[PDB]
């Protein structure tokens, strides 16, 4: 699809069998989800956002279906205003910015 | 242009007489630039995300040239770690996300 930016580019994702809304966020290097249970071991990761650097949990090779497309990659979990799909997974979708 | 997302989507802008680089960010509702002088009246605002919150000054109707295209809109200024072009200016470019 082609998504304009007059509203937030919120899409529906499926992760761990649950549908959730998430924001397609080209200013986010990584994908960060609100607290949820994910499989496997995690490791610590420090990420930078608008208010500073914060430690989150990093899970690897997590499948997510975004608009019906299946991606698999690193997902971080920690405090966040919303579920954020960053460039690590948008590149798997083939997403580009166009003007 | 069509900009892929393997790297951060950084472009050159010109604002308030100053040339700088900024991030095209579909996850940012409004443009926020690192602290600088802008003309005119402003209003205090708080913006929040992964760092927590930062206080900014909101300037209205500020002209910015982005990749040579002249656009106009609200510009927030404050201690952001990076210059961010948000949706409020990306729409004026006719910028879409496509996959
Ligand atoms: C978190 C989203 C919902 C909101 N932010 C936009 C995001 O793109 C934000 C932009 C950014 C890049 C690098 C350093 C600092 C900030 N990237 C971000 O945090 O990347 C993290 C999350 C995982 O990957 C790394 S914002 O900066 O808080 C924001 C809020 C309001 C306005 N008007 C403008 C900006």
């Amino acid at each position: 699809p082609q998504i304009t930016l007059w509203q937030r580019p919120i899409v529906t994702i499926k992760v761990g069998g649950q549908l959730k809304e998430a924001l397609l966020d080209t200013g986010a290097d990584d994908t960060v989800l609100e607290d949820m249970e994910l499989p496997g071991r995690w490791k610590p990761r420090m990420i930078g956002g608008i208010g500073g650097f914060v430690k989150v949990r990093q899970y690897d090779q997590i499948p997510i279906e975004i608009c019906g497309h299946k991606v698999i990659g690193t997902v971080l979990v920690g405090p966040t205003p919303t579920n954020i799909i960053g460039r690590n997974l948008m590149t798997q979708l083939g997403c580009t910015l166009n003007f």
